[PDB]
């Protein structure tokens, strides 16, 4: 009636992609088939209040699919969705490594997904964890990919948001983040660079390491720049490769 | 017209942290550290946290709020607990491992509580192993710089590290590397493991010396008397007076 | 920043009270008013302290902390339950008897949150029943002036009166003794019992009319579908627009 | 606490006294005339702040077994906030309280064992007692309820007993005995106050043994107290002691 849980197909993959107005976020939830869960960004909003009116009229389009974001990269959005989501209860948010716990509680339920930023470090298995708003500016800060799957675990977080992924510049170290989220049980959400021709092969990459469900994010490779939309057609495409894969 | 949510140091820069065996040790532990002391219950030692949240609130009530929630190993186990019991009693002190800083933080709903972040040595001096909560604590080491675990604690809502176990002097070099990131990153710091009446002054001067604004030493079994369980109140004055000594 | 602790009046002037029959029905009343309501959630409707405690913290954040904490049907056998809800789940607005309004501020531990107290009518204009605790309400009555009930109340941390049961229009000379009272001794007034949409326009003009502050007017069943339990979100947008026209 | 009990030492399980000291020797002075069986109040509106207040109060109650009455210094009512934030802290065996300040004082202690009076008082009518004793309530017209809901009304409340205020000594002895039966059928203490000297004390405690109250409380302050010094008389305290174990088998 009001679902915290996002609508993965077969319960495997549930895409991600952001809305360009109200309009598109309806668009992009029908040519999904619900299989979506639509982005809107904070840093769209100058302060928490306002966020939180417009995203939880954003939600109520879309039968709660929706999903907080940070926005630009900006870690220092960290505390705002924390605030946001308390009030709006979406679905799936967004978080930095040192906001996961926050947000989970603000949330106060288990049922909302939300993923925790960690980054390619240039050596398959290790990643980055200091991606919150000091500790992004401090020297780097690497774990082996089991040890942040237990951390982000022990912090009430659900998946690994994985970016800047490089779309498939740097496979081997795709792999073994896909490897190390099926071997601990865990979820992933592939970010960056992917996009139409790569979809597919990236999504197999984790489909066929036994990750057990996968947000994808494609954001600018499905995105009109004269509108700011995300474009219905790719959004089926999406969805068509998806089923495909997921049988 | 609430009780005081931060703790009394002396002269801006020590506070002692001692375990009370009972409440009347935790009155007597106030008395002879001249209020310069946090008491720590600890939530291992209830079955559940409503007894837990009863028990310290009264602790905290005769001792100005200047309790301390521990978890009772440092044991991560008890990190949720100790994240629920705190929200309800809304001490001066919290007892985190680094999985639990944010959630204490998040449910405390104020910034002026101290909420320390449990981070280990690693054998190497500079780099910290902050993998210390329920899984993560059973996980391959999750290592990072100094630099790095206090920007994570600060971004986290934590207060200070607690860097533990110390091994007393047997790790020398370590510490006065985690003093020294805390002086340069403008962070406090609580030393916790094999402090005694004899090497306290030391180790409290590694972190004087370094620079480090606010220090919380923990000393527990070498001040409590096995038979009753109570922290020993002259060996609470005596650390009290070796502060003095160093702190002007 | 904790959600906000104080009432949504429409001009500063009236705020409607009535009941959620699900989390649902809580978004609509809410919307339905525009904000200017506070949604009550019935404290007899869960078993235990926690259940009602976990489950209203999610009512109120629905609703943007918009939440009523109810005993249910004033009764004071839950007063004790609604203070350590209410101090744990920091609502709004919190519905007590006379025996309960200290409690519940103390525990709130703020002066935002706004607490009522539960008066009775007598069958005299000017004089209250103030003995409606869980022991106290089995005693002979005890009736006091309304300038004294008031005076009592404030001294307990009250933030208004809840006039119940009001009986509608009944004993409306009663009715309009309390409303000169408030106005006159500067404390607000919940209006409770009998309020239906043929009524409710005349009952909030007689206390708009005496010059009343701030009135939290309560319209329970007259509004609620028996077959879900839930209030007809039509029927707060008819209350809001009677509300509207009375309010300029 | 075990070193620091929460309830008073009455003698024979029935009688505790309840004098000012106007000092910390004096405190221990009238603890030991006493034999214990006493409740040393400490005034509130003898300090800045709640936080000056808890320090000294403390340091009493140490001296005398936390035997310690945290007092508003009139009954005044003005004082309630500040006696139940003090309270919280010191943690004694006796608080005074108005009418509106009882609930507060309880929630604040967090324990059911510090005694808690309510200060309700004569209206000329034995039977109906006046209940408007707050800060504000104080000033509004009277508030007068029967005797068994004034008791009920404060248990309601987390109160332990009644302080009935003002007595003048025997001046109302009709209002007082009704006082007094009403609390022995409802099972609630009393702690008479106001003109007990020790010429009367005697027939007054014995109103209250006689209608058979549990607990009694007498409080005794100007009669005995040294107004150069601002100290009650030990040997006043040892008067009373004795007149009390003649009464109290």
């Amino acid at each position: 009636a009001m679902k915290l849980t996002p609508n993965f197909y077969r319960d495997r993959v549930c895409l991600n992609v952001l809305a360009g107005s109200k309009d598109n976020a309806r668009e992009i939830y029908d040519a999904a088939e619900g299989h979506v869960l639509v982005g809107v960004l904070s840093k769209n909003y100058p302060d928490v209040a306002s966020a939180v009116v417009d995203m939880r009229d954003y939600a109520k389009l879309i039968d709660n699919a929706l999903s907080v974001g940070l926005g630009a990269g900006d870690p220092n959005q960290s505390a705002m969705v924390s605030e946001i989501s308390r009030q709006v209860q979406p679905q799936h948010v967004n978080q930095v490594f040192t906001g996961v716990a926050t947000s989970r509680a603000l949330l106060g339920q288990n049922e909302t997904v939300v993923n925790g930023l960690v980054s390619p470090t240039g050596t398959p298995g290790m990643v980055k964890i200091s991606t919150g708003p000091l500790s992004s500016g401090a020297a780097d800060g690497i774990v082996p990919l089991e040890t942040a799957i237990a951390l982000l675990k022990d912090m009430g977080g659900s998946s690994i948001k994985y970016f800047p992924m490089g779309g498939l510049k740097h496979r081997a170290e795709f792999e073994a983040v896909a490897k190390a989220c099926a071997a601990h049980d865990f979820w992933l959400e592939p970010t960056g660079g992917i996009d139409l021709e790569n979809y597919s092969e990236i999504l197999k990459i984790a489909l066929d390491a036994g990750v057990s469900k996968i947000i994808p994010h494609i954001y600018s490779s499905i995105i009109d720049k004269a509108s700011g939309n995300t474009r219905p057609a790719d959004v089926r495409q999406l969805l068509e490769m998806t089923k495909q894969l997921v049988k």
